[PDB]
């Protein structure tokens, strides 16, 4: 077993206090609905089920700092509504998309623990979705050093190719 | 071959390497990277403890590679380990105190995927999947879906490197 290394109510959203778990689910769903088709494709790729899209977006956002996810919450707070039973996302045209809170809080807990129900393996695609965020963040962190960026790409490329060969 | 390591002309043990490397990460990793790798809500000592045990799990080849790349940002003195950030600011840590904390950190068994080094994390996932794909008791349909989904995830990951 493995899990996302980033592990209540200490966040605020539309005048109400919420958990980090709720914030992560809200921000992931809002991105799912309102990111441009191009940004969504670049972020998670194509051919995923809606629940798997959420899982991969969730673990990327669950790694954000408090500071950065509070900045996100502020930017999108007016687009979201957390009710007793639902998380409701409004798109740029005013259409509302309802997501069952229970259902997505359970999906989120699966994803944070990299669990696949009924399958004896870590959720490898979700773990790789998280590692993509690690890579993207480490790459920005080198952008004033061509050497450090090259070493990071070369070392990661070697590892990802070794992992390709294992499946070939 | 040298049993210990060389840092800025000084012979240092793996214990010192692990502590230097973890402290350099703590100081110079972006807050975004730190959150991804160890989470938040940790005290300053606990941040180091988590970073220590994670870097201690890196192979010698990978840690010796890291050591070379950070050597220009670190200094080991009798009393202190000194980390310099990209702005020239110096952050100093009592060397004996943090070597002692490191011995305690070595006792931690953390559940998070260890991603202070991305190849290390990918090697863990590769091993875990190889095991699952070989235990043919369970569902062949499940295994073929997992293999297909993982290949697609690897292809999406690869795209970030071009």
């Amino acid at each position: 077993m493995a899990q996302i290394p980033t592990l209540l109510y200490d966040f605020t959203l539309n005048g109400m206090t919420v958990t980090r778990d709720t914030v992560n689910t809200v921000v992931a769903l809002e991105f799912l609905v309102n990111a441009s088709p191009d940004l969504l494709s670049l972020t998670i790729g194509e051919g995923l089920s809606e629940e798997t899209k959420f899982k991969h977006l969730l673990v990327k956002h669950a790694g954000m700092t408090r500071k950065r996810i509070e900045e996100r919450l502020g930017r999108i707070s007016r687009r979201v509504s957390v009710t007793v039973d639902a998380i409701i996302i409004t798109n740029r045209k005013g259409q509302r998309f309802e997501f069952n809170r229970k259902q997505y809080l359970d999906i989120a807990k699966q994803a944070m623990k990299l669990k696949l129900p009924g399958i004896n393996c870590v959720d490898i695609p979700t773990a790789l979705a998280f590692l993509e965020e690690v890579l993207a963040t480490a790459l920005k962190d080198t952008e004033g050093s061509q050497d450090d960026r090259m070493a990071l790409k070369a070392d990661t490329s070697a590892a990802i190719n070794h992992f390709r060969e294992m499946l070939k």
